């Protein structure tokens, strides 16, 4: 591995664990001798593997208080019906726009299925909390979160992704988690992968405003693990270089005359294999197409 790169479940820093799986990870914040937050929702099959490893490091479920999510994507809020009923005491901190979607019908269907398309063939799940009656409290763009005595996050609108994202920027430790608004890691290639699944301009603007934050010392995306160093302070800025690639990529193949899907069975090829487990490949595949239906119509 590389020194650059945290990628191992357990501790990461003296505050800050990784539960679960690296691929789709979520953190553990160490608040105070009694109160702790998590950060990232997950997938829902993972929720014994988390709860397993949530329960050694914290005695008591019940000082679990708050639980930070970046947008409503199924691989980031998978979890949260299934773990909310044994976490009696937390609220889940989430943007107006990502707790609409967990009161839309056609919306938690999505999100549903394709959790549900990640089971193994022998698990249950546990008895979940209704989506419409999750302990949540809206949080606003700007907004700083008094979680506990040392820990002081704010909240910035990084939408483009997608439509409701938010990051949460802890700057007394220049702790940036980010989501997907950087797009995934590439863990062979040490680059970014754009993930561009709503619009352009909005994703591209984010990274500028991400970009004016004060130097970053930890850089923490919704999949793969903790970046720092060189990684982390130049994370957001080569984000969006990445980006502009993958559209000057398109715009030579399309002028090529290319179909849309060249590109995409080619980038289906050359980054579907760091998702699989969590990504079902028609979905990536169909990413791939969209991403590059959206940086088409938008150049
Ligand atoms: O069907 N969706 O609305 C949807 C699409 C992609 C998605 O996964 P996301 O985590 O945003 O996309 C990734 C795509 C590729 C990789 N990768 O190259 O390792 C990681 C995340 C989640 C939800
Ligand atoms: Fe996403
Ligand atoms: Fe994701």
């Amino acid at each position: 591995s590389h020194m650059l790169r945290l990628s191992a479940p357990g501790q990461l820093d003296d505050d800050l664990c990784l539960l679960g799986d690296v691929q789709v990870p979520v953190f553990l914040l160490r608040l105070g001798e009694a109160s702790w937050a998590l950060v990232e929702g997950g997938i829902s099959r993972d929720a014994e593997l988390v709860w397993a490893d949530l329960c050694r490091w914290v005695a008591d479920p019940s000082q679990v208080h708050y639980w930070l999510i970046t947008h409503k994507h199924y691989d980031h809020c998978g979890l949260l019906p299934y773990l909310c009923p044994r976490l009696p005491n937390v609220q889940v901190l989430a943007s107006e726009r990502t707790c609409q979607a967990w009161k839309s019908e056609s919306a938690v269907r999505v999100v549903e299925r394709l959790n549900r398309q990640l089971l193994r063939a022998e698990q249950r799940l546990p008895e979940a909390c209704a989506w419409d009656a999750l302990p949540v409290r809206a949080v606003a763009d700007g907004e700083w979160l008094e979680l506990g005595p040392r820990h002081r996050l704010q909240v910035i609108e990084a939408h483009g992704h997608s439509d409701d994202h938010v990051v949460f920027y802890d700057v007394r430790r220049r702790r940036l988690f980010c989501g997907d608004a950087l797009g995934a890691f590439d863990e062979a290639e040490g680059v970014w992968r754009p993930l561009v699944f709503d619009d352009m301009e909005a994703y591209l603007e984010s990274l500028e405003r991400l970009q004016r934050l004060p130097t970053l010392l930890q850089l923490i995306p919704g999949h793969g693990g903790l970046l720092r160093g060189r990684l982390a302070a130049d994370g957001a800025e080569s984000a969006y270089t990445e980006c502009l690639r993958l559209c000057r990529r398109l715009l030579w193949r399309q002028s090529m005359g290319e179909s849309l899907d060249e590109l995409s069975e080619e980038l289906h090829r050359a980054w579907g294999g760091q998702s699989v487990d969590f990504l079902p490949g028609e979905l990536h595949l169909g990413s791939m197409r969209r991403m590059l239906e959206i940086l088409s119509r938008q150049a």
